[PDB]
């Protein structure tokens, strides 16, 4: 059983009835980053020892998989550094024999995500990519195509990492984010507000932002980032199914709507609160949204939907108070006025000593990290253009 956060450790040592999640993810991880994250999801188990997430890892290099932990070799899909090469190999025209590549994929997909009775055991797909790579980013474009060709039995969610500072990795990331933004706009004019979107959301993480948080607190920066990112997603999946409130309960259906309907960019703040004061509460909430693992200068006022919950002790006098539920409403209100959009904010109960406040904004436009990333990007391909002058 994989337990890669204090929150998950507590939960499983206290609750022995963790037998269900809010939304049944099917995790596909592509490229080394993607595989490594998928590998973690694969490790999660219910209280009764069953796997939580059916998980495939996909790659072109078999060296980016031979050292995985929780993914059976059978579930390591292999095909015998430019995003084009991935897409190209899966085109009826561009590659001659791309017929026996689509097929392998579609087969293994049915193998891992369908019943015997040809049903589907998953609610949405969670695809993991370190945008910037060749295998990874390439798979980003590939997925967007497959979604048009209605290849997937249900909606797709993308978990995407943004590169630190390699000018090539930056290019790939930008063309992908660009291609994503362009899918999202098309999706917006093809489907209504109420409608279930084929691309449910995209969750981004900034490597620069993440490395920074990590050095603040031997230790591997990506191993730590991965644990935080993945555990958070798992936690927000676990909690609404396994923890209720006497006041306001964020239940699974609420989360499902939030992850399924907005159809654009999504972000999460996880804030630990032990300091039970209105001030330091406000502060760690703000910290988690602006300088947390999921932050990338998001455009908060473009959010069409919100959600989240503060997980608190059984006698948390504080999280009962009007001003508490008022200060929270106001702190969040600074990012997006809450009376404007759909959502719900819970306050579930748990056996713990501290609390944790989870915050989610969905349906946002392109994060501004795109801009500050590009600025970097252009100002580099010029520097090459010049150094290309010399000789
Ligand atoms: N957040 C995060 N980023 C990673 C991790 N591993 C690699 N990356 C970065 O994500 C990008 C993805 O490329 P990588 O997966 O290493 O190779 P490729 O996808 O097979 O081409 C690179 O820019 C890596 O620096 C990880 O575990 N976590
Ligand atoms: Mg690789």
């Amino acid at each position: 059983m994989v337990l890669n956060s204090n929150e998950l450790e507590h939960i499983h040592s206290t609750n022995h009835s963790v037998n269900d999640i809010s939304i049944r993810w099917g995790v596909i991880g592509a490229g080394q980053k993607g595989n490594k994250e998928a590998d973690l999801f694969a490790g999660y188990k219910f209280s009764n020892g069953t796997t939580c997430y059916p998980t495939l890892a996909v790659n072109f290099a078999e060296s980016d998989m031979m050292h995985l932990q929780n993914i059976i070799k059978e579930d390591r899909i292999h095909f015998d550094r430019t995003p084009s090469v991935v897409t190209d190999l899966f085109d009826p025209e561009t590659n001659p024999n791309a017929n026996g590549y689509l097929d392998k994929l579609a087969q293994e997909l049915g193998r891992k995500f369908t019943n015997e009775e040809g049903e589907v055991i998953v609610d949405q797909f969670l695809i993991c990519l370190g945008a910037g790579g060749g295998v990874g980013t390439g798979w980003g474009s590939l997925v967007l195509q497959l979604i048009r060709e209605q290849f997937f039995p249900c909606p797709v969610s993308m978990l995407i990492s943004l590169p630190s500072g390699d000018p090539d990795e930056i290019n790939n990331a930008l063309v992908l984010l660009s291609e994503i933004d362009e899918f999202m706009r098309e999706q917006d004019r093809l489907f209504g507000n109420s409608d279930i979107k084929p691309l449910a959301n995209v969750i981004v993480n900034d490597n620069t932002q993440m490395q920074r948080i990590i050095e603040s607190q031997y230790v591997n920066w990506k191993e730590v980032a991965n644990d935080n990112v993945v555990s958070t997603l798992h936690e927000i999946n676990i909690i609404p199914e396994n923890y209720g409130s006497d006041n306001v309960t964020y239940d699974p259906s609420d989360l499902i709507k939030l992850l399924s309907i907005p159809g654009r960019f999504l972000t999460i703040g996880k804030a630990r609160i032990a300091k039970f004061d209105l001030h330091s509460l406000e502060n760690s909430i703000k910290r988690s949204l602006d300088e947390g693992f999921f932050s990338a200068e998001h455009q908060f006022e473009t959010a069409t939907m919100y959600g989240g919950f503060v997980l608190r002790p059984s006698n948390a006098d504080f999280f009962k108070d009007v001003n508490t539920e008022n200060r929270i409403r106001n702190t969040l209100g600074e990012y997006k006025r809450l009376d404007e959009i759909a959502g719900k904010f819970g306050d579930p109960i748990w056996d713990n000593e501290y609390a944790v406040c989870y915050t989610i904004f969905a349906g946002m436009t392109m994060p501004k990290r795109y801009i500050s990333l590009a600025r970097e990007g252009k100002e580099l391909a010029e520097k090459q253009e010049q150094l290309r002058a010399e000789a």
